[PDB]
């Protein structure tokens, strides 16, 4: 390594607006980048209790925390100490659309995250505004280059009650602050994000993520 | 009318971020709500010169300015004095996605607009980041009710340098502040938006829009 | 006109498969191309009674029948005597997707139509498989050139029972058989298609369409 | 297993039309359902030489051939001896859209496949009509139930000459012929399909696929 330590701290601040509802959320966590694991304690500072499903926000709360094999270029760890930023569009199957971005920096053993999240057109009686989501199912992000920019497309899904699912398509564009960072070839990153615990109105949430990069079958 | 006068003034302020670029734009205009015509002078206050096509922002700079026939319920004019707000998603064909919102209020003979505009995933060499757009073509917005909310869907297109077109799909949701405003039936609203004048880097722009509601064929 | 007559006959045969159900439908009608009006009597020869809403098929049952103004190039009437063909994708909001095609020829005062229609992934309890549709709302097709081919994109909507709408996005590509047919500029074509009458299971249906091309506002 | 043997034979016949081009392709192959592996020799009977990229057709040439772990319900193997059928929509990022379906039956140790493939709106200068595809990248299909039907959504990509990728979204619906077959819970199926060899104009092609079901991270 050198720039990134086996054990890193995580500082985050999110501000956003969904369907006209404003909110500010603080995060404090720790993680093991080389093992692709991280945990974070979230505290809603303004706008709580959120009138929408907390789950839509969780992936906004850093691909640095992903276990990359030696045969696959790790664009994220190679982006530090300078850092990088990402933008994302979350297209839900019922018309709800969100965009999010995060500017990631590093100071010592801590990653700093300036996050913004905006969402519109969620149906009033949909699972998001009615808070009927249970969790995101694990996923496999497809990483590839588009017009010189590392891009990740994902078939995501939120589990609802009675074993039904609510689909969302993700497209994330990753850009290192520093020019010249070597781009990886087409690959994958498996993810599993989960809310380990939370209070009744999700004003306090403990989040966790495990991610591993790979080259898919047959390797 | 009653609450809305034949000649209204327009005050507007937009704050946004497209592809990581922050910006603030002020607007000052006038319009004839009953004739579906309005004009406005825009001035970039922060973030100038914008590194993207000014055209993506223009429709963000009020359906009250649309000529509604007596046989079609005018949800927008009926939303005042209290006012209304809208949310929109602009999905471009090359992956770029924007979401915008406008909270509209009225004090005297002036409409006030609190607008926000966010855009992500625009390709570096796409027409937006390369400023190769010329104008939005006229359009026809399809207005209908979805889950109790007035919704407008549009097949939009930007004429590009070179004579080709760049498609964008619009979905706007409109919500009156006052509960109980009668919802209209399925109808249409023709639009024509144009930048009348502008300086080199569009730090100063004069915008115009003409809109008329109708019931399509055969009527 | 010269090639196309004010009064034309229409012969058509459609073969298709929706959600695994095969069918063949024959049609005979008449229309006035220069007035953009046509009518046709349809009869299900094989596959009756259809297990899905007949409405999804109706637009598959010729833009020659559209009233074009002198200032807009009429790509369709100019395609005969040789004729033309079109392909179309109908993407419904619930995942249902259909593609269709029509190879159009002419002999004397009659247009012949070789139509094919295929639909997949319609939810078992959706409005299509449950036959809960009432009609297509009138529309405005946006005509433009894409990669050298005349294309028509449309925000279509099926009015459903219960005062709700079911959206479908249309993309039709039109290609003249003979080279040198001048391509028109960006324009619109208003449409209004309706099933005038039908028997209980829609084995026999009378269809009608009125269409007018135009330049949109302010012209 | 019982109904399905460790070694099975595959008999297939595809009939289709892409951008107006008709074709008939026969297939003969073998595979090991429990190992999730299969191979097949294809031969174009009518329509050769195909004017479009052969790669768009390959996934149309049976999830029975997928290694399913004991902890995940195998809807496919439990569908025999009666069999099952599937429908698929392939939405390419440039507007090209294809639908396909396969009715799969079994007699002895041989699977019989009645396949149909139709495609429309492929741009003349797109990679499909210009035959610039190299291969499909490996993928991970997300399996879940929508309206009582097993559904698979996939973020697919074709590697193109020149190192870039061309995206396509897959949605396949799977339906057992026999009522009752237990529906699985949300899961995944990794895929890797490759053309092992082919002659000049792809009139003869040797295809191969490897697939393995799994529960994602952390398991």
């Amino acid at each position: 390594m050198s720039a990134i330590k086996p054990d890193m701290k995580i500082n985050l601040r999110m501000e956003g607006n969904v369907n006209g509802h404003h909110f500010v959320i603080d995060g404090d966590g720790t993680g093991k980048p080389f093992e692709g694991k991280q945990s974070m304690d979230l505290e809603v500072k303004e706008g709580g209790p959120l009138p929408f499903a907390f789950d839509i926000l969780t992936t906004a709360f850093n691909r640095v925390f992903a276990e990359y094999p030696d045969h696959i270029q790790d664009y994220f760890k190679q982006s530090f100490p300078k850092g990088y930023s990402w933008e994302r569009s979350l297209t839900f199957e019922d018309g709800g659309i969100c965009i999010a971005r995060n500017d990631i920096t590093m100071e010592g053993d801590t990653f700093y995250n300036k996050v913004r999240f905006h969402g519109v057109n969620f149906p009033a009686n949909g699972p998001v505004m009615q808070k009927k989501t249970l969790k995101w199912e694990p996923s496999t992000e497809k990483m590839y280059v588009r017009d010189g920019v590392l891009t990740g497309d994902i078939t995501m899904a939120l589990l609802l009650e009675g074993n039904a699912h609510y689909r969302c398509d993700f497209r994330t564009t990753y850009k290192a602050k520093e020019k010249g960072v070597k781009l990886p070839g087409y690959h994958f990153v498996d993810h599993c994000i989960e809310i380990l615990s939370h209070d009744k109105d999700y004003n306090k949430v403990k989040l966790y993520e495990h991610a591993v990069a790979h080259s898919g079958l047959p390797d």
